[PDB]
Order: C-alpha cells, then structure tokens, then sequence
C-alpha cells in the first residue's frame, strides 16, 4: 500500500525533501471571483467546477492529470466564515494553478450553507491528496511540492490578515499551521499525529 512504501522509506524520503529547492508555483489570473464561483458548472484552467444544489460547497476537479489511487490524505482550511470571499480570492491563484499538486478541492458556498441552515465554524476549504505515482507512492518530488503548496497557503491567508477559523474535530495541525488542518478518512488524533504523511508534511 502506499502507507506501507512512506513508512519504510520515511527517513529518505524526508532526507530527500529537505535539501530540495524551493518550489515556484505559477499562480492563474484568469480566475473566478467567489460570486462568480456562486459559475455553476464551468472550465476554469482545466478545473471543471461544479456547484449543484445537493450540498454546501463548489467542486473542482482537474480533467488531469497523479497517476496513483487515493491513499485518504486531504486537508481542511479553517477560516472565519465572514472572510470565506477574501480567502477565496487571495488563494484563488495558486488553488487553479498548473503548478499546484491539488487535482481536486472544493470550497464552501456561503448562500448554500445557510439556505441548509449548516454551520460553519471551519473547514470551508477540502484539498484532496493522491499519489502521484501509477503505483500509488509518493514520490519525494510530490510530498514537497505538496508540503509547500500548504506552506504557500498558510503564508498568503496570514499576509492578507484573515481570521482563522475553528479546526475540525478530527483533524490535527501543528502550532504553526493557523488555518490548515490534516486528516486521512481511511483511518483519534493521537494516531493521526503518527500518520508518516502527517509527519513528512511538519517536520
């Protein structure tokens, strides 16, 4: 399985990630705005987005390309809900990047979640993780990729000053994650914690 390669491959992998460059993601400007987002089911750099009215969020998915199955590794972004549109926007350039290792997301949409009377203390945004590999392992290329997405992520929600949200109750994050939270729905967060992915993702 794919926990079972991170696991015994954990200290290389890691050695490996931390003497790589930096990564450059080439943001997209050509974007929706969040209202735009309230469009209904569109194309938006290769992202199908779609917003039925059967739950409370917007998905996107790229048409691409990860050639690996899912091995359960997402993570949340908690914010504010008042500040869910200036979220959106400032992470809208890297979510729809060619760049970005997040092939499928969604985020919540503020008119549905209360027309469904939902509350919405956290989690307003899902990022989807999947292997990169045809035979289901990361790769030391994709995890840090992937590891500083998340950072990038953390970084400009910090920079434009928005308000953290509430982390789901599942899901665990370092001190320093303020928005992002971890979980993997294939498998308490004290276990989480021990997840290799987890750890190659924080320290």
């Amino acid at each position: 399985s794919t926990n079972k390669h991170l696991k015994n491959n954990f200290n290389s992998l890691h050695n490996q990630m931390r003497k790589m460059p930096v990564s450059h993601f080439k943001e997209a400007l050509d974007v929706p705005d969040y209202s735009g987002m309230r469009g209904f089911f569109a194309m938006s750099q290769g992202f199908q987005l779609n917003n039925h009215g059967y739950d409370v969020f917007i998905h996107a998915r790229r048409e691409s390309p990860s050639q690996g199955k899912f091995a359960g590794d997402k993570f949340h972004i908690s914010v504010l809900r008042d500040m869910v549109p200036q979220a959106f926007q400032a992470l809208s350039g890297l979510l729809f990047s060619e760049d970005s290792p997040v092939d499928k997301w969604k985020v919540t949409d503020m008119e549905k979640v209360v027309q469904q009377a939902r509350v919405s203390l956290g989690a307003q945004f899902t990022l989807y993780i999947k292997p990169d590999q045809e035979n289901s392992q990361y790769s030391a290329s994709f995890l840090h990729k992937t590891r500083q997405f998340i950072e990038c992520l953390e970084s400009r929600l910090s920079e434009n000053g928005v308000i953290s949200g509430q982390c789901p109750e599942s899901d665990v994050h370092p001190e320093n994650w303020k928005y992002l939270s971890y979980r993997n729905e294939l498998r308490q967060r004290q276990a989480l914690r021990e997840e290799p992915f987890y750890r190659l993702m924080t320290e």
